Formats: structure tokens, C-alpha cells, sequence
């Protein structure tokens, strides 16, 4: 009926705003990115600081893991993405081509491709092995806020401040659907690929049916009018939607009923990012400059 997330650890180390937190697919690590130009790696279970990964020339908006947990990609205001070997901390490739800040990034499940979105209004698809751009999609008419591959890698969903979410065939780059306009600040496919979760800067999350192009559920009660705040499908226990919020709380909703089931109190600034652990009922959350911490929470269900 309700989870009971409780605070387990508070982590500190970044020196400017955190932008993203992500658990590795193998469950071992949490990665964080920051405006301080750094990626930090932390133990997923006890929060133990592991390493700092450095090389970008300006702040980082997003980081994402390869499926085997060995690689990270980061998206930076320096107009590049970087592919990193996590074990060595070394930059393997610098992905050059965007003409403005890179805001979002993700590997496909196969992890042979990366997708990126930029302030330059394009979505790019990159070959991981060569580090070269394969396609540039003229995807949007305003900054691209999120990019995500579906469960088998065959489709990409993008979102933009232009108010649109677009679905693309990965192999051909063709736009198969546009969901119709408040700025869309985040989007991702549901685990089964049939639905799309989208955040808009009007304090609203929406669950869309891809095949019907129609909104099925809305989730409200939180505050989101300014920042790029991701939303997650929590699937290890009860089926929830999880999101940060501009009122310093983590919100958790019942996916089916849309009711709020928990609000996590503890942060002292906007909760800018949350992530859900792949096997345990564990949430990571990060707050802005008045707070400066990442918090790890645990629920029994
Ligand atoms: O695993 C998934 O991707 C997934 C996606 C939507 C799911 C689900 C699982 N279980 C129930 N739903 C509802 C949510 C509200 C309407 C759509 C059906």
C-alpha cells in the first residue's frame, strides 16, 4: 500500500550543484554529475566514496551507464560528451559535434550506441566503438531536455522545451510520432516500452500510451516549474513513480491510482535528481546549493 523509505546515508563531496544521479545496472555503484565538472562514484549500499572522474572543461548535466556497468557517458556544457572507463577513470572518447551545451545522454541496452540531446535543438546518435556521430536528427525547435532508448534499442524518445515528445526509429532516424504545450523537462519509456513518462514545467508528470498517443495518468502535488527533474519507475517492490521536487521533498506516487504514497523529508533545498536501485528498494536523491548532499534511502517494500 505504502513504502516506508527512511534515510540511511548522507553523502557530500561535490562543490557545485549536482545535476544527475544514476545507479549502475549491476547495483554496485551510484554515479553523480555536477556543475563542478566532475563525476563521482559512490558505493550504492553504504555510500562509500569511491573515486572522482575528471576531464570535462565545463559543468556536466547528465551521466549514464552502459549495460555491463563498465562505461559511463557524460553530457557537458563544454559541448561534448565523454565516454569513460569507470575502473580506470580514463576518458576513452570525446564525442564532438553538438554546437551548444549537451543536456542529456543514454546508452542503448546493447550499449553500442549513445543518444544525446542538446541546447542546439538536435538529437545525435553516436557509435560507442569509434566515437563518431552516426546521425544528427533535427529533432526539436528548442533545447532537448531528455533522450532515452526503449527496451530493445529500436526506438528513441526525446523531449524538449518546445513542448513536444518525439519517438524516433533508431536505425533510420525517422520520427514515428509526436505527442502533443508546456515545456517538457524529462521523458523516458516505461520498462515494457508501451508507455512514456513525461515531466512538464507546470508541476505535472504524465504517463502516455505510445500506441494511442494519449495521456493515461497524471501525477501532481509536487513543485516543478523551473528545474530539469527526472522521474523514475520504481519496480523492485511496489510499482511507484518517484520524482524530486522544488519544495525539497522526494515524491512517490502509486503508478495506477496516482495517489501520493510517500513524501521523503530531509533535504534542505530543491531535490534535483532521484534514482532507484535495480534490485533493492533503495532511492538516491540529490539536493541543490543550500543542502549540497546526496541521500540514500531504504524501504521495506
Ligand atoms: O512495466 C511497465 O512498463 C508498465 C507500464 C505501465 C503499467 C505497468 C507496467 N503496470 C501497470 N501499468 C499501468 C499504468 C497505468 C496505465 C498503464 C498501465
Amino acid at each position: 500500500v505504502k513504502p516506508n523509505y527512511a534515510l540511511k546515508f548522507t553523502l557530500a563531496g561535490h562543490t557545485k550543484a549536482v545535476s544527475s544521479v544514476k545507479f549502475s545496472p549491476n547495483g554496485e555503484w551510484l554515479a553523480s554529475s555536477s556543475a563542478d565538472k566532475l563525476i563521482k562514484i559512490w558505493g550504492a549500499y553504504d555510500g562509500k566514496f569511491e573515486k572522482t572522474i575528471s576531464g570535462h572543461k565545463l559543468g556536466i548535466s547528465d551521466v549514464a551507464w552502459s549495460s555491463d556497468s563498465n562505461l559511463l557517458v557524460s553530457a557537458s556544457d563544454d559541448k561534448t560528451l565523454k565516454i569513460w572507463d569507470v575502473s580506470s577513470g580514463k576518458c576513452l572518447k570525446t564525442l564532438k559535434g553538438h554546437s551548444n551545451y549537451v543536456f542529456c545522454c543514454n546508452f542503448n541496452p546493447q550499449s553500442n550506441l549513445i543518444v544525446s540531446g542538446s541546447f542546439d535543438e538536435s538529437v545525435r546518435i553516436w557509435d560507442v566503438k569509434t566515437g563518431k556521430c552516426l546521425k544528427t536528427l533535427p529533432a526539436h525547435s528548442d533545447p532537448v531536455s531528455a533522450v532515452h532508448f526503449n527496451r530493445d534499442g529500436s526506438l528513441i524518445v526525446s523531449s524538449s522545451y518546445d513542448g513536444l515528445c518525439r519517438i524516433w526509429d533508431t536505425a533510420s532516424g525517422q520520427c514515428l510520432k509526436t505527442l502533443i504545450n508546456p515545456p517538457v523537462s524529462f521523458v523516458k519509456f516505461s520498462p515494457n516500452g508501451k508507455y512514456i513518462l513525461a515531466a512538464t514545467l507546470d508541476n505535472t508528470l504524465k504517463l502516455w500510451d505510445y500506441s494511442k498517443g494519449k495521456c493515461l495518468k497524471t501525477y501532481t502535488g509536487h513543485k516543478n516549474e523551473k528545474y530539469c527533474i527526472f522521474a523514475n519507475f520504481s519496480v523492485t517492490g511496489g510499482k511507484w513513480i518517484v520524482s524530486g521536487s522544488e519544495d525539497n521533498l522526494v515524491y512517490i506516487w502509486n503508478l495506477q491510482t496516482k495517489e501520493i504514497v510517500q513524501k521523503l523529508q530531509g533535504h534542505t533545498d530543491v531535490v534535483i535528481s532521484t534514482a532507484c536501485h535495480p534490485t533493492e528498494n533503495i532511492i538516491a536523491s540529490a539536493a541543490l546549493e543550500n543542502d549540497k548532499t546526496i541521500k540514500l534511502w531504504k524501504s521495506d517494500c
